[PDB]
């Protein structure tokens, strides 16, 4: 339903812009890379997460990682993107996740999902699944101070309409794009790779 949602937003970002270079941090059971490589524009593409067993022309590869370290081999990317991952993360990794996907690997665009709590109306059904939970002012605030920080600029949209009589609070998943301002524009691996194919 929404994660559907989710994954076509992507797409059509991606039919959009033809990005070559793909990678998708937090990728999971790879829903979104299977979707994505429809895509003929697509040379490299590539899921992460730090989740093993998640995991068990065209290159494709997954890697066992934290999106919180620099592996060498996310370098020189056109489309990085973290969908509902960051709610995830606790403090520390948190703070260290920009510096990592905006200052090292510094993709030409990235897309952050992630809930929005102040959606109306809630629907009823928990709140333990996930670490945190952001309001749509908390997003912003610290998409616009990552934008400033790494030179990107921020669009915000989002997928999940409110139902036509509630009262309009946003969207239910809050998206961030960031467009590298400008455009484009030492071997260090940690992943592991799991799997990888190329033809
Ligand atoms: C809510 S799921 C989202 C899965 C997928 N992006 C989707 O939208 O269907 C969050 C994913 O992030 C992964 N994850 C959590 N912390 C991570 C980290 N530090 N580095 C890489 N992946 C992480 C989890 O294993 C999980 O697969």
């Amino acid at each position: 339903s929404l994660y559907r949602q989710r994954y076509q937003f992507v797409k059509n970002l991606v039919d959009q812009h033809e990005p070559k270079k793909v990678a998708d941090l937090g990728c999971g059971d790879t829903s979104l890379l299977r979707l994505l490589k429809v895509n003929p524009c697509i040379e490299l593409l590539v899921g992460v997460d730090i989740n093993e067993d998640k995991l068990r022309n065209l290159t494709i590869t997954l890697y066992h990682g934290s999106v919180v370290e620099r592996d060498s081999r996310l370098l020189g990317f056109d489309l990085i993107t973290c969908i509902e991952l960051i709610e995830h993360l606790d403090s520390g990794d948190l703070a260290r996740f920009p510096e990592v996907v905006f200052g090292y690997l510094s993709p030409s665009m990235i897309v952050i999902s992630t809930p929005n709590s102040e959606f109306n109306p809630l629907f009823p059904s928990r709140d333990s699944d996930h670490k945190f939970e952001w309001t749509r002012m908390e997003f912003q605030t610290w998409a616009l101070y990552v934008a400033n920080r790494y030179d990107y600029s921020v669009e915000f949209t989002g997928v999940g309409e409110p139902p036509a009589g509630a009262e309009n609070v946003g969207y239910c998943t809050q998206i961030g794009i960031f467009r590298k301002n400008g455009g484009k524009a030492h071997d260090q691996h940690v992943y592991k790779a799991v799997f990888t194919t190329s033809y």
